[PDB]
């Protein structure tokens, strides 16, 4: 009853492999309760049928907090109780956040994939693989600086900065080059929190190995003094990059407490990329199971959308249903009422608040996808507000869940209406937006049709960016969008279902190695810094244990 | 090609059985490679060791030492005589693979494998050194960003940042621009993280609760009064600990000819001791009658500095001590040119020797007895072998083929070691006492060992010096940062350089450790990329590697 | 070409005689350039000032304003009329002269000489303002260096450096770098001289004493608790003022038509008020009849600040006020192409002079009079001309040919403003109150004066002013530092824009005067060389400097 004191029996990952239909050359282990597979598995089940896809979002984030994972694992253990063949597809937590701010549960007391204390460190080394391969690429743009710049490149142009996983400030700008003609060329760049690493979000979204090299090869790292794009792929430097990702490519199969079969891989922002787990992952666990439930990062303003328009768009899946998680409180704060007293009744706030997920249910809806509700219950919540609750639901199936509590057995109620929806409603699932719309044209739809704005404006930045990508031929791609996710609006204070607003593009950015990322406010805090009072700074390991993890 | 040599491997976990390892005290990363529990050693305590062979080698030169090869194909030999006898090597910096080429992990049929693992990911012990490196720094920052409560002067820090690849860009940065809300300016840097005092404490520590009181002692900077601040004042060696957790335990993995092999650690050679972890050797001790492990650099650097500070600090008392050579290289020392050294020239043979002798005559200082080696070479004519073996005119002597024969070159020596490890009973000693003067015990070092008349202090180094053993660290250990290719500090003073001095020109402090008086600027703790990298080259199939 | 018309100057002693300063009160610079004592105005501050034409123009566009010279071109012509009169002028920037040439003092037969001098060292003004600002930087980082006494936060520190060239490259740098020896690494930037805030100062000072307290006042920074630390907490007032020691006095030059001209100071526009000195202006009040002087950029901001800012401190009361404009200037905004400014189009005039209109009333309601001016240029036909004429349906309206006939082009004017000043008594206040809120002041300047309709804050700008008032620095004037080619903050919004907005971005404090709210990037405050600079092309012979 804290989570991580629920350390109790695992099976071996290779039972759970052969139980799944995963032959013992596919299976790498790391442990007795760890492998990674190999994309043989997909490769040779590729002509089968697809299992149903269950995408589990959330209302928007709130201090109160919604429990996303945790839903996304109790669902699963609660679809496997109900005797489906069932796993799970989450993302793998950045190392930095357990020493500044305490590492959590993948999930929540009973409803979580272990094992815990690896996956919130160094797992099986993925991260390292991007944090390398996308490292290597710095120094090979600062190397070729330094040998001639062949190439011409314009440094002072340079936008490939560098990364790491840890949560340093100090990191954030900086001067390269110095101390004299052979160190190299003075220039100014900085480091990013590895999972922001547009290297990871090539994982995320590569086909494989040969899929990732491309794409690899295809990412900008500057402009000639010229103003011409220079990539990667001119620096030959791909073939490398996809080296170090050799292992990195294959998802990791752990478990829930429960026993079901899970893949943690890849894990990126959100709101820079698309917070989704791998598509690698994903279709791999499509083929070995008759149901996948996996999750987006922040709510289904970003997470959800991008789930679908970027995810779902390249990989070819036509996601079955939708789950939307919400708690009465996190509610309540988008109908006004303060974080101190979230526990005392109000109804009118609950009703107003409500509103936050009428928003989410419509704009699920415009995907072609059914929704399903799922309220996480609270000790403090009231029959009149749960019961209130249930009825404004009025649109989709509601129901409670006590998965957090109760494992599984707090999700049967919510299993069973994802599976009694799975078979009367199918879904008829669309993207939003066709990729031949101009960059702004898919910006309004997206800013219009989900967001509930009115416009967006831009900074003559922003449009010197967005020419300069088109005329370059990245205007064909998909939009990623980087905003608060706090809100619908840019604005992180306008709670709710904020109305007669306007969004506003102030920079641009290019990920060649997926679509274009156009951010509004101060989205960019690409790496985070450590509080005052750093969880690290009381981490200890006992001569056998560890404490403050 | 070496690379080729990728032919039948068996099952580590076989092994960890055929050793006596509990199943329970095993972490696999594959079929062929994992990690050992530190719970053998601990129960395994009062078991009898086996025996040492610190395998060591001449003074460096672009011709081919021999030092590693010989090392497993001195095991393969070994073991293939029906002997219970282990290797206990370093795991290789990652970033050499992308800029020069990434090697074999001994050499011909004397090399330890899976390599391609092995020259990369591995079982991610050194990004877990980075990590434990970065966090430290990053807290040392973000303490002044909350209000420098130690009263810290971020231009005093020593405690650079760590990444494992080569490159320059990062050797001198300006870190913390921005503003109030993004740190404070300072100047820092990065040093290759094999070079990480992580790395030194790693391959120096007990256990866990070892490697982290270390940590907590290792000075990341000083306040403004001079007072030392260390990693244990910011709260950082449990964290740093943590991350460490698996890294603490050593690797198994084996040879070609499926002999245990250890694969454990990688710290430098100069600003280090350039041997592999201890954790492990006295782990391969308890498991094995027989243990070969090496250092890096020559006997004048690595040996010494593995006889001063691991054994020292682990216990050991190595029975034997092989140093290896080949004909070229002391040719070399003769004067012979590189492009020169394919014809023959027993005058320079015999002169270049001065090389070879000189280490024959410092090993036997350490009352281990001593054994050369020979790395059968297809130009060495057999004039230049019949001249160069009684040359050997003092210790053990026995030509090796381990390259190209496998644990079958190797018998021969083989049989001289046990011979010679069965008659010869050392008294292990330290070259010199831990409370000693540091100069002195520089000196003592450099005399005895380097051969100097003598060594000089600049003014900066007496500066430091005083203020150590002024806060308490003069009763530690020295390790000599300085050229390795040459017993001086003149790096074209080849041979057995006469009548020359030696100048201390810097000297750093390893909390975690002992002291580092560097001479030349050896100071490259940060290599850099050719203009032709083989990151431009290498390559990977829709199945395999091609130019790794 | 306007150099060339280097002919007959006057030994400004003389002048200085014909005025009845004591030659005790005249410090020479050559026979051509001299200063004069504070003491002068001290001992006449009782006798009667003078009459004040501050001459103005509309906004300025690439074709040709004409403020400059129609100040000096008037000056003549009323002096050429029997009358005291003096020119107030201010100094340029010595920069620009080496990237995109030194200009004319006024232009054509009304440029104050010498000239050369004029474009360079002068009598050093600038260098004296360029060390005063240096010295408390010196002061700043010298300060942290000893201790940080005062808990300056390094971050924060707002008070940049200055030098008088155009140099991108000192724009954005980094100072402090290399040890404990040399200082505390943050990030600053050099200024070009004639925008330092010192240089305000100055222009904006009584006497020494006043400059100096004024000096204390500025700030250059905050502690890490928010806590604002002045010049003055640094103990440099003082020496910053005995840079000043020379500076403070007026330069006394003179026309072509020997007429008495005063140049002394020359701030920026927009982050200041563009005017000359005031010490220097209530001098050349007591020593004439009549004093011409001008303001930076179009009236809407050098008119607005001169009256608001110099008015307001020295206490003038401005009794007549000149607007310039030309023919081909309008049109421009009435949407006239730059390369079709030769060809005649009334409709265009007609249009465009909503701009030179709009001033006319702006101009009216600071209760002074005013008076229209025309450059006459070639192109400009009658019927152009004539249009024009009538079209300034309001006030006093002249044509001017002070450029190709002198003081002569200048009588018809000059009558005018004799005529106006002797009928039309002004009865001068100040466009708002210096109790209004911050932006308060920036809407009535906004709105009576720019015609935007409201103004908008951002979060930066909200954080800053609540920051300033809470602070103390409420009270205190504003100064738009916003674009100049439009009454609004849209550069390309040519004549008089309806129905549009102002948005203040930022905001900046001058505790040495007032506030400086900026719109767009109007923090060009280090213009940088071009591609084909002068310098390149400046050379002086074995006698004299030619291309300059």
């Amino acid at each position: 009853d804290i989570e991580i004191a629920q350390a109790a029996k695992m099976k071996p990952v290779m039972e759970l492999a052969r139980g799944l239909g995963i032959q013992e050359d596919e299976v790498e282990l790391y442990g007795k309760y760890k492998a990674k597979i190999s994309l043989d598995v997909y490769r040779r089940l590729k002509d089968k049928p697809d299992g149903k896809l269950i995408l589990v979002t959330a209302i928007t984030p709130t201090p109160a907090g919604e429990g996303k994972t945790t839903t996304s694992v109790g669902l699963t253990d609660a679809l496997a109780r109900l005797g489906k063949r069932v796993m799970v597809c989450l993302r793998e937590p950045s190392l930095g956040p357990s020493f500044g701010i305490k590492g959590g549960a993948a999930g929540g007391g009973y409803a979580q994939v272990v094992p815990m204390e690896d996956i919130n460190l160094h797992f099986t080394g993925d991260i390292h693989a991007v944090t390398y391969a996308h490292n290597l690429l710095a120094a090979m743009v600062d190397n070729h600086l330094q040998q001639g710049n062949v190439l011409n490149i314009d440094p002072r142009t340079i936008t490939w900065r560098r990364v790491i996983d840890l949560n340093e400030r100090a990191l954030r700008n900086i001067v390269i080059g110095l101390g004299g003609k052979a160190n190299g060329v003075p220039r100014e760049t900085g480091f990013d929190i590895s999972v922001a690493s547009e290297v990871m979000a090539c994982l995320c979204l590569a086909s494989d190995l040969m899929d990732l090299k491309e794409r690899f090869s295809r990412k900008v790292v500057g402009y000639t003094y010229d103003g011409k794009p220079v990539t990667a792929g001119d620096l030959e430097a791909q073939g490398s990059m996809a080296l170090l990702m050799k292992d990195a490519i294959k998802p990791n199969l752990v478990q829930t407490l429960e026993n079901t079969p899970a893949f943690i891989h890849g894990g990126p922002f959100a709101n820079i990329a698309h917070g989704c787990n791998s598509i690698i992952a994903t279709k791999t666990a499509l083929k070995l199971a008759d149901y996948v439930v996996t999750e987006a990062g922040f709510g289904a303003d970003l997470g959800a959308e991008k789930f679908y328009d970027v995810k779902c768009r390249y990989a070819g899946f036509k996601p079955d249903a939708t789950v939307i998680v919400a708690t009465v409180r996190a509610l309540k704060m988008h109908g006004g009422v303060p974080k101190s007293d979230l526990a005392t009744e109000n109804l009118e706030a609950l009703r107003e608040g409500f509103a936050n997920l009428e928003k989410h249910i419509e704009n699920i809806g415009k995907f072609g996808v059914p929704a399903v509700v799922a309220i996480n219950a609270f000790p403090t919540d009231t029959e009149a507000e749960l019961n209130l609750l249930y009825e404004l639901c009025a649109k989709a199936g509601a129901e409670v869940a006590l998965s957090w509590a109760k494992g599984g057995e707090g999700g049967l109620e919510l299993a069973r209406k994802v599976l009694q929806t799975l078979e009367s409603r199918p879904s008829n699932f669309h993207v939003l937006y066709n990729l031949d719309l101009s960059i702004k044209d898919k910006i309004a739809k997206i800013a219009t049709e989900i967001y509930g704005a009115d416009g967006v404006n831009y900074t003559a930045e922003a449009d010197k960016a967005i020419q300069r990508y088109e005329s370059l031929g990245y205007g064909n791609l998909p939009v990623v969008m980087a905003k608060t996710q706090y809100s619908f609006s840019d604005d992180m204070t306008k709670l709710g279902r904020p109305r007669n607003f306007t969004i506003t593009v102030r920079e641009v950015r290019l990920s060649a190695g997926g679509r274009l990322i156009v951010p509004i406010t101060g989205a960019i805090m690409t790496m985070p810094g450590l509080p005052k009072r750093p969880a690290a700074c009381n981490i200890d390991i006992d001569a056998d244990g560890v404490i403050t993890g």
